[PDB]
């Protein structure tokens, strides 16, 4: 769970990277054979571009094939009452705050079933609290983060963020007091390495986990937060039966 | 094994593409600013060679910063007997040969201690058998592995493959009566993801794994193979006192 869950952790880093690399890659491609269309064969500038073109032919591949490696990881999806899973991951949750940050929990009616690899959305909750415990470090006493499971009908969805909904569907928050994400930063968020937080403390693996595991499970997650009161993510996973 | 060995090769892939890649990216950019030297702000080129360095500076530095989370592994260096070690190695290696390929050992004097990780040396000398066991299927009845664990003194290290011998040294090798490695592919062995082996076969993985766990453990690795005349990889680890 610190050694399995950092090999959890490089899949969903490496499929995010992934992503990113590959609309960059684009971006140059286009660039560089419009150029090589200006200056052909006979120009001075031929040379460096397609030395340049080749050579990238080269360093993109072995990126591809170690990414498309770097994932390859393996994932048990059981089937996990919604509430039970909460309920144990209270533990944590109430270990890693402490200190000041008032805690609320919030488990509604009906509570479904939902299938996914139960390792994996301990950490995406995990990273989610931690995400939001050092987003009221600030109100020293106003610190309150709080985490809401619940049920929601294919319309609740939708007002709650999620347009995309089939039926029924269940649902986790994580939603804290703290300063909120500005609409600069909240396009940037789950990409892979991207942080506000400087150098020495900050990575940007969080949320591109996050981000990774929901996606891996079907899901859709959604945020919505206001400068100054506070942020609130959100994840939408299909209910089970059979 | 396979779960926390697979964890293993990505420290050691990772390692390794950081290497080339930064070879390559390196290529790039001098030949790159080499064109914007020539093609500057007015220039019509001068945009899209702009929009390409810049665009490169962002998707090089994902890759960076994959590559070197990627890596951050955990090793424990135990002093072991290296005889001791081999031992026990038989098991598996007897397990994966079978069917026909001839199995020789041969265990040396004064068989010297050696600090490792046990587990990075267990895959290392299982990659060059694996390796050793493809390179003879071509003679039915003539395949013949040899694994020759010694002793070395400086002087019969340096005869032997490694140059730069401080004091005496513990020798590995796994031989073979394969068709050997030509000349051509010699210096591409070890590059990661390099194989002759077809797509759905081969990856590229195991060499650049036993290049990396050799480097890591302070030691030299080093081949000789002649075409025709069958492989022979040799790790060379400095001996342990205290
Ligand atoms: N609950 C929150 N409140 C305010 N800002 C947040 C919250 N969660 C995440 N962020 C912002 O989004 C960024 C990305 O999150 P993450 O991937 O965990 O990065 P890091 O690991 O450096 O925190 C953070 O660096 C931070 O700027
Ligand atoms: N014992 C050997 N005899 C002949 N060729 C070899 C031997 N070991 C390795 N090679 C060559 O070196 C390449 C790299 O080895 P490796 O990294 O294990 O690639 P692969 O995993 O595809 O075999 C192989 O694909 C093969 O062409
Ligand atoms: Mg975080
Ligand atoms: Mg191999």
């Amino acid at each position: 769970l610190s050694q399995a869950q950092k090999m959890q952790a490089i899949g969903q880093l490496a499929g995010g990277v992934a992503h990113d690399f590959n609309n960059l890659l684009t971006a140059i491609q286009l660039r560089l054979d419009e150029l090589l269309h200006r200056h052909p064969v006979g120009d001075p500038s031929y040379e460096g571009l397609n030395e340049i073109r080749q050579t990238g032919v080269r360093a993109a591949d072995l990126v591809r094939k170690l990414l498309a490696f770097s994932r390859k990881q393996t994932v048990q999806r059981e089937v996990l009452d919604l509430g039970e899973l909460i309920s144990e991951f209270e533990v944590l949750l109430r270990r890693l705050l402490r200190e000041d940050v008032k805690l609320i929990t919030d488990y509604g009616r009906d509570l479904p079933q939902v299938r996914a690899d139960k390792s994996q959305l301990e950490t995406a909750v995990m990273n989610l609290a931690v995400n939001a415990r050092d987003a009221v470090r600030a109100a020293k006493g106003g610190g309150v983060v709080r985490i809401r499971t619940a049920r929601l009908t294919r319309d609740e969805a939708i007002q709650l963020g999620f347009p995309a909904a089939d039926g029924d569907t269940a649902f986790i928050e994580v939603s804290d007091d703290g300063p909120g994400i500005p609409p600069d930063v909240m396009g940037k968020i789950f990409d892979p390495f991207f942080t506000t937080k400087p150098v020495g403390e900050g990575t940007g693996l969080g949320l591109a986990t996050v981000y990774g595991i929901v996606k891996q499970s079907d899901g859709w997650i959604h945020v919505h937060s206001r400068p100054n009161e506070g942020a609130a993510f959100r994840i939408f996973l299909p209910v089970y039966e059979a």
